[PDB]
């Protein structure tokens, strides 16, 4: 069960003194991967474990996980065996649901709950939105992955890795689209929400509304850029985050 686990973690850097442990949730079409630079800038106070989800990567034979429900079920007993530490969780866009869904099951679960809830490049839970504007075409999607480059885009570039990815990017498009929160939920941790201030499918009133899915304090940081502003954006947020995580 526990070499079964494993394959949804990578440790980039261990540190066996962390204070904390901060689960990585990454987007649609994104891997654990996207997390090296973080688990390195974080590391020794800080130990990143960066999700690496079915479809993704080295996983990529695997069938994509196809409901923020499903992932969520399987992430939980992944977590299992860390309780000896605070635990701290992060996500970007689809991520950010994730990461809420685990915080708000975790105790049920049988999990201690999680100490802080990082929501990035994500509108509040209970906030709704129809159809994307732009559409939501294969090219615009592996574009905005492609532009980010590092491993994902690199994987991206082989015809027969594309191939494979596309139905793997479309299926976690589709989960979140598909999402819909418990109405009346919150969870018991402080919630930091991360927005670019030009993302299009995150306004500042639906990123301030996280402040509706927690009993504890909501912070909201609003960086220059668009959805994946958290690229260039990195140090202002490891500065916050390394903040509220001491
Ligand atoms: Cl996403």
């Amino acid at each position: 069960h526990r070499p079964e686990a494993e394959k949804w973690l990578r440790r980039f850097e261990r540190a066996p003194d962390a204070r904390a442990r901060l689960v990585c949730l990454p987007h649609a079409g994104g891997s654990a991967s996207f997390f090296f630079p973080l688990a390195k800038a974080l590391a020794p106070a800080v130990e990143v474990l960066a999700v690496q989800y079915p479809g993704r990567q080295d996983r990529r034979h695997e069938p994509p996980v196809d409901s923020i429900g499903g992932l969520t079920n399987r992430l939980l007993e992944v977590l299992r065996p860390f309780g000896d530490r605070p635990l701290a969780l992060f996500g970007h866009s689809m991520g950010a649901i994730i990461g809420y869904e685990l915080a708000l099951r975790m105790p049920e679960a049988g999990l201690p709950a999680p100490v802080h809830l990082f929501a990035s490049g994500r509108r509040a839970p209970s906030r709704y939105r129809d159809d994307d504007v732009r559409g939501a075409s294969d090219e615009r999607l592996v574009a905005e992955l492609r532009k980010l480059g590092g491993s994902d885009a690199a994987m991206l570039a082989d015809p027969e890795l594309l191939a494979m990815v596309l139905p793997a990017i479309r299926s976690d498009y589709r989960a979140v689209e598909t999402y819909r929160h418990e109405p009346g939920r919150r969870v018991d941790c402080p919630v930091t929400v991360f927005t670019g201030d030009h993302d299009p499918r995150v306004s500042v009133g639906e990123a301030r509304a996280w402040e509706e899915h927690t009993t504890g304090p909501a912070d909201l940081r609003v960086l220059p850029g668009g959805h994946f502003f958290l690229v260039d954006q990195a140090a202002p947020m490891i500065a916050t985050m390394t903040e509220k995580l001491a």
